[PDB]
């Protein structure tokens, strides 16, 4: 269950998530847009899903993309803040899961975000250990998809 | 005009928003649920819109309502963090406006949240001064609906 996936996040994993978020989460606009642009660059097949955002190749200049990207970072902020209470983490993960289920995003497709996350983390010198920690958090969302 | 509405957020208004948010934002789960339950209690005619959440009279015991309420508080955190840059505040307000436009929520009905905000703020010892400050931020969203 989602609860099982969440309840598994250990003290060490939570520490790595919080340490890396202190940095990447400090510039939500910059890193949020970087995450999205990287997703579109490496997984071009996902561009069609974001037609509401218009021309995503415009990057930071695209107001709809910027608004979406900043907001995405607050969804992550939400997850990070609920790490110590699995009950709260589960109900927020399920809420966001619905947002993607309605768009027909499968667990496998949601996992495509791991590549971009690994790259954005590396840009700030956070290695494989941190990318693995984030993959575990993404896995909690996948348990709900 | 969302831009003209954003222009109404003067130095004094921004300070009151930040000062009150430091307190209310410290307990997103508790105050978020309080805001929602107050909305449903005082404006029963809005309950129909929240059909997805199930039995909202259950309050904190309703997992979907709790997840929704916590997430709502992060939307407000987002707005507060964008106060320095009107261009970024506007793009995040418009992103959320779309979420409500698709739910058939008008500017007038969105404005019904002002009652609950004033009531909960008052229970925290924050008077009309602060309620009015928040009404100005709410007015920015209303301009986009
Ligand atoms: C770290 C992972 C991710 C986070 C935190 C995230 C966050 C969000 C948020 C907060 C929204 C707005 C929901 C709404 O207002 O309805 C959203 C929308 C969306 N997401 Fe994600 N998402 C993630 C990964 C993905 C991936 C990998 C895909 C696709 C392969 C995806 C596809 C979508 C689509 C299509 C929308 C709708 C965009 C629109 O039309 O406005 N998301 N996401
Ligand atoms: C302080 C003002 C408010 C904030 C910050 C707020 C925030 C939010 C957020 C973040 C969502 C989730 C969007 C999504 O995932 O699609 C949402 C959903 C929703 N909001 Fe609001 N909202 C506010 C006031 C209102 C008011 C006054 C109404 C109705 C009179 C309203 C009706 C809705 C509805 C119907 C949904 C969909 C719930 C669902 O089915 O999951 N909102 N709101
Ligand atoms: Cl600044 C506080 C806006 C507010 C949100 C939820 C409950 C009470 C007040």
């Amino acid at each position: 269950s989602v609860y099982d996936a969440a309840a598994q996040l250990t003290a060490d994993v939570k520490k790595d998530l919080r340490d890396s978020w202190k940095v990447i989460g400090s510039d939500k606009k910059g890193n949020g847009v970087a995450l999205m642009t990287t997703l579109f660059a490496d997984n071009q097949e996902t561009i069609g899903y974001f037609k509401r955002l218009g021309d995503v190749s415009q990057g930071m200049a695209n107001d709809k993309l910027r608004g979406h990207s900043i907001t995405l970072m607050y969804a992550l902020q939400n997850f990070i803040d609920q790490l110590d209470n699995p009950d709260d983490l589960v109900c927020v993960v399920e809420k966001f899961a619905v947002n993607h289920i309605t768009r027909k995003i499968s667990a496998a497709e949601f996992g495509k975000i791991n590549g971009p996350i690994k790259k954005v983390l590396a840009s700030k010198n956070f290695g494989d250990k941190y990318a693995n920690a984030w993959a575990k958090l993404v896995a909690v969302v996948q348990a709900a998809l």
